[PDB]
DNA sequence: GACCACGGCGCC
DNA sequence: AATGGCGCCGTGGTC
């Protein structure tokens, strides 16, 4: 429909582009074209058609930015229509899904995804016409949080290749030890990564009694949890669950991460995908940098291997209970605030009459447990304690937090009325399965829809926060490197690590102060492990 | 080679 | 913390 034009498009076009690959920083960019006036303009070269343009403003403009970022050109994102439609509902997750919805098809050519571009803005801008709220999340967090990100995909994070090289030897080791355990206990060699043919070793063969079911196919489980439950039934257990932990790390970090370096930067690069998750949190992939293990040894080895550059330091930063703190605030109940207000620990309170690092983070699980309605019976059982002391605190823990219970009912109401349930800044999730007549579905559907203003609002403020502290960096020669979700991982020259670290921290705790402080713990080191000082 | 569903599990 | 939110692994299957 549109008239065809030479390249190069006036200012303010909408960008459409091809890439070879779905990740930006190993991508071809294939083709580029842009879309304005009713007219379209396709570029001869694309990659020197770059040079041309202004910013990237279209559907998926990150990712354009990002590869002209790695290309060494400064082109920041701009209006992207994927963020305007997954404000209006985050089931918004595809350029396709978004096109069909709002008018057009997602095709495989830079022109008419300039064109669709063009005209789903000129749509989905109407759709937020009245949605103040909602547009001040676009203008003042999204659309400026997509070039932060650019800067964070495209910088990359550094990796101790030779470091992971040589551990993958050692744990190929000890894995062979295990397995070669685990079949003579079994009486013969089988495949262990099949859960299927374990299981039948398990239940059928060595006799062991199946504890539950798998949630689709109803096989007998092998999860940890049932292992656990089994570890001084047979000495096979223990064997297999030590199995379990070193193949799921070495296979899934240990020996793919290296493989990942960019022959360009000499740095490992995720995404950061903004419209990916139904509560307002990013998501990380390709490779995913916000599961990277920290909690066993093992663990704590591979967290170790990312390092800061030669002359730098990395500086971690993480919210302390920020989705408690903002429970606090959401629901007004006086005393969950006064525990915040007068830096006092709330999971000791409970850990006492329930200090142990471990009679804590006891007290933590149930305190987080009753929260969602865990009911008596169902906590009891997770828990090493009677039904009775579980049904106890239960009534308790809300009789001191009244507002808390309130707060949760009174959301779930206005979920079922209007259909949705939406964070201290007004960011929505629909969820309809709140009037469901099957007990189980519409249970589910209330935990998730009593959790996503509490994780979505702390998701909000993460993602404020980053949009404010980028020009504060930039202007003291730092980087923000990684985020995981109540974190933040930067990279500072050694000089001025220091001043960088406190300021972030500044940044970060006041970002929109609440009817609680919030509270920032930072670390400085060589490496993302011991920068958790 | 790709895709899928699944069970399973890493992080927050 | 993991109840909630994700992304990736190998297996088993298909195309
Ligand atoms: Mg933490
Ligand atoms: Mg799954
Ligand atoms: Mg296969």
């Amino acid at each position: 429909a549109l008239e065809e034009a030479p390249w190069p498009p006036p200012e303010g076009a909408f960008v459409g582009f091809v890439l070879s690959r779905k990740e930006p920083m190993w991508a071809d960019l294939l083709a580029l074209a842009a879309a304005r006036g009713g007219r379209v303009h396709r570029a001869p070269e694309p990659y020197k058609a770059l040079r041309d343009l202004k910013e990237a403003r279209g559907l998926l403009a990150k990712d354009l930015s990002v590869l002209a970022l790695r290309e060494g050109l400064g082109l920041p994102p701009g209006d992207d229509p994927m963020l305007l439609a997954y404000l209006l509902d985050p089931s918004n997750t595809t350029p396709e899904g978004v096109a069909r919805r709002y008018g057009g098809e997602w095709t495989e050519e830079a022109g008419e995804r300039a064109a669709l571009s063009e005209r789903l803005f000129a749509n989905l801008w109407g759709r937020l016409e009245g949605e103040e709220r909602l547009l001040w999340l676009y203008r003042e967090v999204e659309r400026p949080l997509s070039a932060v990100l650019a800067h964070m995909e495209a910088t990359g994070v550094r990796l101790d290749v030779a470091y992971l090289r040589a551990l993958s030897l050692e744990v190929a080791e000890e894995i062979a030890r295990l397995e070669a355990e685990v079949f003579r206990l079994a009486g013969h060699p089988f495949n262990l990564n099949s859960r299927d043919q374990l299981e039948r070793v398990l239940f059928d063969e060595l006799g062991l009694p199946a504890i539950g079911k798998t949630e689709k196919t109803g096989k007998r489980s092998t999860s940890a949890a049932v292992l656990e439950a089994l570890r001084e039934a047979h000495p096979i257990v223990e064997k297999i669950l030590q199995y379990r932990e070193l193949t799921k790390l070495k296979s899934t970090y240990i020996d793919p991460l290296p493989d990942l370096i960019h022959p360009r930067t000499g740095r490992l690069h995720t995404r950061f995908n903004q419209t990916a998750t139904a509560t307002g949190r990013l998501s990380s992939s390709d490779p995913n940098l916000q599961n990277i293990p920290v909690r066993t040894p093992l663990g704590q080895r591979i967290r170790r291997a990312f390092i800061a550059e030669e002359g730098w330091l990395l500086v971690a930063l993480d919210y302390s209970q920020i989705e408690l703190r903002v429970l606090a605030h959401l629901s007004g109940d006086e005393n969950l605030i006064r525990v915040f207000q007068e830096g006092r620990d709330i999971h000791t309170e409970t850990a006492s009459w329930m200090v142990d690092p471990l009679m804590r983070r006891a007290a933590k699980t149930i305190n987080f447990g009753v929260l969602y309605g865990m009911s008596a019976h169902r906590l009891s059982q997770e828990l090493a304690i009677p039904y009775e002391e579980a049904q106890a605190f239960i009534e308790r823990y809300f009789q001191s937090f009244p507002k808390v219970r309130a707060w949760i009912e009174k959301t779930l109401e206005e979920g079922r009325r209007r259909g949705y349930v939406e964070t201290l800044f007004g960011r929505r999730r629909y969820v309809p399965d709140l009037e469901a007549r099957v007990k189980s579905v519409r249970e589910a559907a209330e935990r998730m829809a009593f959790n996503m203003p509490v994780q979505g609002t702390a998701a909000d403020l993460m993602k404020l926060a980053m949009v404010k502290l980028f020009p504060r960096l930039e202007e003291m020669g730092a980087r923000m490197l990684l985020q995981v979700h109540d974190e933040l991982v930067l990279e500072a020259p050694k000089e001025r690590a220091e001043a960088v670290a406190r300021l972030a921290k500044e940044v970060m705790e006041g970002v929109y102060p609440l009817a609680v402080p919030l509270e920032v713990e930072v670390g400085i080191g060589e490496d993302w492990l011991s920068a958790k000082e």
